[PDB]
């Protein structure tokens, strides 16, 4: 009902927006129900999605697909939306790298939401953004669906909408012929919060020392590489800063290396998470792999990253069986016994035992305070067509 | 909650729209609850009001106030919205009679709602609408809040939105120096449905014979007069056509004359409704009075009109006591025992025992098939300020 | 140059609008120059086209630019199908909203634009959603349209006109086209108060009754379009258009003279001219009968020759020859060069789709006139 | 005439936009003519102003048109405070969104517009919602603004500039203005990679340290504005503006020469000119120190004389006298007539608010220049 009511109440300004809603909103409503969001929050979020996200999605120019993800720990499941906002001139001479859509979205969110802060967005836009002529050069040197600089996620947590943004470093790297490592840390080392917070500066210096010998010292795009910077759109002093590595090679040895920061982290917390990540890899027998190093102001110590396993081209029925098995290993019997039925109900129009593109990523995390968590990213449109 | 959730989910494009929502939507949500609309329909209608009605309302140019009305019979209470849509150039040289806002609204409704039909709107717009130069002449000859030709109501019935429009005859009357009676019936006699439906033509001819000697034969604006034409925005063949009289004089004798069509209607149905209307007038000891004659294709017989009692300048605490008394007379004990508490809860920010502008109209009706009904029109903004 | 300056000053809200401008506005600017509109009017009309027409055009009948040529002057006109943002979907299957949106915007821009006739014909020949969906089943997939619009760029103003198709209501109601055409006209406010129009129409009916279908069929000749000016109903020309596939010298005489009703020298001079043009030279032929309130007498129609599928180099040579016959030596000596310059990105000697219609007219007061309709996009791609 | 043609072609989406056009566009057209912009550029810039500036202006600092006069030419510039649709409400208390909306639209219109410096300074001196609400308690009710914008109408292009106020972040953070100004500048990408800019800035700091507050107070002279060009950071002039209430011949010397640091004949020729202008002649005085990447040496500032509350007839006579002193006889003989013609709906001899600022500059390569800022609305109402 909510996704249908809102469709009857609001209609659509054009057919593209209708088509996006007809191929996403039922799934979104279902995910929200399954995660135990109340009716009022289902309406909150679907209304929000209708007004603010539909027009950002573009036509039904080369972007990553609209992704709904779930963050699962033993207590609860939190839903999140990941998108490439698309400007109305995206991919044309006037906007070759689609540099305006995501800021338009965030500007609109800043007058909607009382706790959204654009300062980190603006900071990183100044540091890794490009002018028109530089965007045109970057399109010549880039695969035709990487013609993007920023993208956006919306965490649907505690009855609020929490935006996050990701800035790609590659385009400025290609155009300026500057090493990715240098332009990443230079952009970070120029933040206001960096200049006033000793713990962040320590955490970063340790991260730099780990990354220096593993990533390129030259201007090449040779993995592993620092390809993305992530921030929360909140007070700079509260915001997690994230450095993402992209790489094509992952075996048990590189997992250990990335997870522990090459032997720096040796505590039982780290090793229990490591065992869990190694087990997951074995369970899957497994786009680049991602590694996400997270830092916060007021914290001098690096914690283990999150590792993202690409799932495109692996059968979704197998992934679902694999995840049930893995939830059993974790002692999450509740999650194991519903996952498969709940997956079928999110995507009723396809048979998951024949698809290979519905599960896209599986991110893994351990914290000592919070616990272990499972992040599953779905290509929503691929589960509705 | 729904009115608040939608405010958090959607925000506002400008301050005027926020201010309208802050002074209407809580009351609207409360009315909808009191009338037993489910949560899902409360969201349906409030979302609708947010997207479609807020931008039509204009700044927080001379129009009638946004009105929420309730239609009460013993079974149920139906909620309705009445508004003057305001175009963005309303009252300026480019649009002196605000001739565009209501059509903009209806165009938007025609792509939203599957059963909305514009043919009657367009027909009456062709017959009583004016060009720019004629609109400017009419502004010279009109009171500065009658600078309007059409207005709109939205019946919120059976989980649907049913639009109705009202066309004022006075402006074309003033500008063309044509009698109001003539231009009203001429416009009606030119309808497609009139040309093909003998019963409507009979019903109308009886109405004409009753109205001819009571309203002006000349071009004057001397009451009683045919001041408004009302239609439903549905298939012309299903649509009720309504002719409204405005007048300043009402005593028991004119009530009898209007109610029975000067002795034409003499059945017990008509006389029971008459007794009820006479009692209501006595109970109130009572803007013009309105009389609304309703016709439908396939019906050759006129039924008694609805009579509208203006309540502006009478104390709202007295009206509420008066209505409780009157609901008792009718044997509607349920409605009598809640009316006063429910009224206070619709308008918590004012003390109704001191206001005089919250109740605006009280319309009365009797049908033999449906039953007696009570129509109460509230100035929503006056109950929130 | 104006079309380039306005591009630099205004930009585009989206790529479709840019593309329409990049394939139409240079030509439009050139037509305006060739017709001797001043620089200020070139800017007036191109700025107008940018703000009001671009968004009506939809994603990138075809946008038509036409020229009305008599010996004194050449007047430029734009003919379009406005496209609503939900056109062709379940919510708007016959694109019934775009043209009214355009006209509402014009009613606040222009002091003399009147929507009463638009609204009257919309009420009479328009359809509701469910009837629009039935009509889409029974119609070719590019005739999913009810109204279109023209903008006459005359005397430094913009004069709108609208055209209502009768075919959809015909198919849905299974009513003869002749009956619904005249029924819609006979219901006008102006018809009820103007005897001369009623007479003129009764004579047109008497001529059309035995020539068009008495049944519900869509066979030619047929009353397929009603045209009105968006001005005071009492000043507005009402036009009834016939569409037909058969035209020979005998049918020309029949249509031109209303089957022998018109016999004056005015009529016969125009007849000789129209016969010659035919000799000099697949969409139907069009015949357009024009009536005005206060006029009881029918005049000869305008006849539209379809030119789609005929080579544009041949049409140009044919037109030069014909302008010579008329004693318009000036128009004959420039036509070919001016045509090349309107459409520089294409070779007009290779194309078959640039010239679309050639309408012809005679008046005794004004004179003979030539109306050339160009598919602008086909001369630019 | 262009401003009238564009009005007829484009109309207005709402009355506020009409009103702004009816009180600004005639003047803007007249200024452009007087400065010898061709008809095509008059249309370029008025069409631009219609589409992009009107909706930014809000409901009907004040919209300023300025002229930069040297002996060769006069260049026209527009200075505005863009106004967001929720400006001044709880959702946007310091109007922090309008100017970025305007610049985003300019970035797709114009090929050379760059937002990196805009974004950098927005991150450094901008505030979140709760901090914007605190600043509104501590600020006069028309200083509820953080950024404003100018558009230089030079060489047939539009060159945007932005100005960030430091005062709000100052009040909210209780940080000295001097510290936050330089901290924001010292964090630029270009500062970290350009030694000459760092040197130029260090010399400016050394001059400003003992003259402006060391505490958090808002007392003069103070660093109140940072100005940047919206172009490649490496080409962009960075400007630090002082606002002060006290100016005599001694402080002029002090500001002009950087307290004796600059002693060359270029500096002293400009100094004589600025002294004369002062003799010839309540908002503060402005002093604008300009730096560029690749330049290690500070040049003399531009000094802005406030003219609000002084009679405009007297200012005009004062300017004629001063153009004579400069040997600009042409500019002296037309100034007064050209001023009357810019503002025909008002009598400029009765007004005190039309001329707002008079900025003065010397370069050795270019020459002396005169910048006159007009409150356009005050010359039209
Ligand atoms: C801009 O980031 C992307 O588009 C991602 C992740 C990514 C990021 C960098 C890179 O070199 C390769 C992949 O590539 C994807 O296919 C994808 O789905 C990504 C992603 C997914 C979810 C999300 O919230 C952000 C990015
Ligand atoms: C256009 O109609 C109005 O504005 C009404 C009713 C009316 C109508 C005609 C007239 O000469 C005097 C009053 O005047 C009112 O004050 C008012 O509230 C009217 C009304 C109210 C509700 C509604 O749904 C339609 C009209
Ligand atoms: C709805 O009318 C059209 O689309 C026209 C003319 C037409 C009109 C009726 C008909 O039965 C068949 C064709 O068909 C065309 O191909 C075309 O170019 C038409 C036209 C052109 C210009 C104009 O102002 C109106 C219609
Ligand atoms: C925020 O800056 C302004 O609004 C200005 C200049 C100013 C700047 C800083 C300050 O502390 C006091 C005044 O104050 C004015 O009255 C005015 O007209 C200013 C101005 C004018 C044009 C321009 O391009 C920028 C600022
Ligand atoms: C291949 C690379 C480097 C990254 C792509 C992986 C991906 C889906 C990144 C977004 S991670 P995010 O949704 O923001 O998750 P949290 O870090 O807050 O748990
Ligand atoms: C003074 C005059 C003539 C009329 C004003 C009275 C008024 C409030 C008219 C709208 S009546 P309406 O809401 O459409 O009620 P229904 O007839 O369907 O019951
Ligand atoms: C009806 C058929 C088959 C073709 C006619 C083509 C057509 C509608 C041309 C426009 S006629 P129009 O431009 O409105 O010209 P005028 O009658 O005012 O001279
Ligand atoms: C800072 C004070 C008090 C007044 C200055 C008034 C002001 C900001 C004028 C604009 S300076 P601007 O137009 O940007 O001119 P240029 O420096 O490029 O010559």
């Amino acid at each position: 009902r909510p996704w249908q009511i809102l469709s009857q109440a609001l209609g659509f300004p054009n057919y593209d927006q209708e088509l996006w809603w007809q191929n996403t909103a039922e799934t979104l409503n279902r995910v929200l129900e399954q995660c135990d969001y109340s009716v009022h929050l289902q309406y909150k979020y679907l209304a929000f999605y209708h007004k603010y996200i539909l027009p950002s999605l573009g036509p039904f120019h080369g972007g990553h697909p609209l992704e709904i993800s779930v963050k699962i720990d033993k207590s609860k499941t939190i839903c999140r939306l990941g998108l490439q906002a698309i400007g109305p001139l995206a991919g044309t001479a006037r906007d070759p790298l689609n540099s305006f859509g995501d800021r338009e979205l965030l500007k609109n969110l800043a007058t909607l939401l009382p706790h959204v802060d654009l300062r980190l967005f603006d900071h990183f836009n100044a540091q890794v953004g490009l002018d028109r002529a530089q965007c045109a050069v970057a399109t010549t040197k880039l695969i035709k669906e990487s013609h993007n600089i920023v993208c956006t996620s919306l965490d649907l947590k505690d009855g609020e909408v929490i935006p996050k943004v990701y800035f790609s470093t590659i385009p400025k790297g290609l155009v300026t012929e500057t090493p990715l490592f240098d332009l990443t840390f230079a952009a970070i080392e120029q933040m206001e919060v960096y200049h006033k917070d000793a713990p962040l500066r320590t955490a970063l210096s340790s991260l730099k020392d780990f990354l220096r010998p593993r990533v390129p010292t030259d201007a090449s795009i040779t993995p592993p590489l620092t390809g993305l910077i992530g921030v929360d759109c909140i007070d700079p002093m509260l915001s997690r800063l994230k450095v993402y590595l992209a790489t094509f090679r992952m075996d048990l040895s590189l997992i250990r290396d990335y997870w522990t920061l090459g032997g720096l982290l040796t505590d039982a917390g780290t090793m229990k998470g490591l065992e869990m990540v190694e087990t997951l890899a074995k369970t899957l027998k497994l786009l680049p792999f991602g590694i996400n190093y997270a830092m916060k102001p007021g914290t001098a110590e690096l914690a283990p990253p999150q590792i993202y396993f690409p799932l495109l081209g692996i059968n979704d029925g197998f992934i679902a069986d694999a995840l049930v098995e893995f939830f059993q290993y974790m002692g999450w019997e509740d999650q194991a016994n519903r996952y498969k039925d709940e997956l079928k109900a999110k995507f009723p129009n396809v048979d998951i035992s024949q698809t290979k593109n519905v599960h896209r990523w599986l991110g893994v995390a351990y914290s000592e305070t919070k616990g272990p968590s499972m992040n599953i990213y779905y290509d929503v449109v691929a589960g509705n067509v």
